[PDB]
């Protein structure tokens, strides 16, 4: 089969849909076709800001049904929203503000009309739950969780269960969740880059296998793909942690197996 799924988003988005994601459906025999609709450090507020005008404030970036990534500028939501028949289309809040419940209040329902009012009855509309921070970054935002990686994730989960009741949102990928779990195994709190982005091979790559198990409902630890620069047992850590994510998405699932 063929699943179109969009992400409005942000560096987060990207982090999870840009790469690995297309490969994993592949070696399952399942075609993605994948939009990210791209502003750096955008928020909620700063999306509801671009559907009022129609803003072309967005870069456009594509994972087509042949595996080729393609970039196009000056895009608008409205423009997006068109470009595919969505099978699964995502929102999210920016990550300094993603564990604060009263930031989506403020903004979510009318980003969420605005999409409603351009989708069809069978378009799943989904929120993406994003990770908490490593425990030493130095990113401003982590503040507003007292510098605590555990505060934050938790802060983070609370908020998006809140945020998708608040607008009808049924479907949640959660990816902090997997991240978190993750952080358990022996692999530890190496998920990121720079503090906050995910490392670019094994966090990237459990983040898209937590995408992939939402949307293709398979079991991802028993996925064949094998991603270049990720050794066997860090790659079963991950698909371990993106499925546990999955049964259980509101809690750290110990990954005792593999600490």
């Amino acid at each position: 089969d063929t699943i179109k799924v969009l992400a409005i988003g942000n560096s987060f988005s990207q982090d999870a849909v840009e790469q690995y994601l297309h490969e994993l459906g592949e070696a399952e025999g399942i075609t993605m076709i994948i939009g990210n609709m791209f502003i750096g450090g955008c928020s909620l507020e700063r999306h509801v800001q671009n559907i009022r005008n129609n803003a072309p404030a967005y870069a456009y970036r594509k994972v087509e049904k042949d595996g080729e990534k393609t970039e196009t500028r000056s895009m608008t939501i409205e423009k997006a929203l068109a470009d595919e028949k969505w099978d699964y289309i995502s929102v999210q809040q920016a990550s300094p503000l993603s564990g604060i419940y009263d930031s989506y209040k403020a903004s979510l329902p009318e980003l969420v009309n605005y999409i409603r009012e351009r989708i069809g009855k069978e378009t799943v509309l989904m929120m993406h739950q994003t990770w908490a921070y490593a425990t030493n970054a130095n990113h401003t935002g982590f503040k507003n969780y007292d510098q605590n990686q555990m505060k934050m994730y938790t802060s983070i989960v609370d908020a998006v269960k809140k945020a998708a009741n608040l607008v009808g949102i049924k479907k949640i990928i959660p990816s902090g969740t997997a991240i978190q779990n993750a952080r358990t195994s022996f692999i530890g709190d190496h998920m990121n880059r720079d503090g906050y982005h995910l490392d670019l091979t094994i966090g990237r790559y459990t983040a898209a296998c937590t995408w992939f198990e939402a949307l293709t409902h398979r079991n991802v630890t028993e996925n064949p793909y094998s991603p270049e620069g990720i050794d066997p047992i860090h790659k079963k850590a991950a698909q371990m942690a993106a499925h546990n994510a999955i049964l259980y998405p509101d809690k750290v699932t110990e990954l005792t197996e593999l600490k």
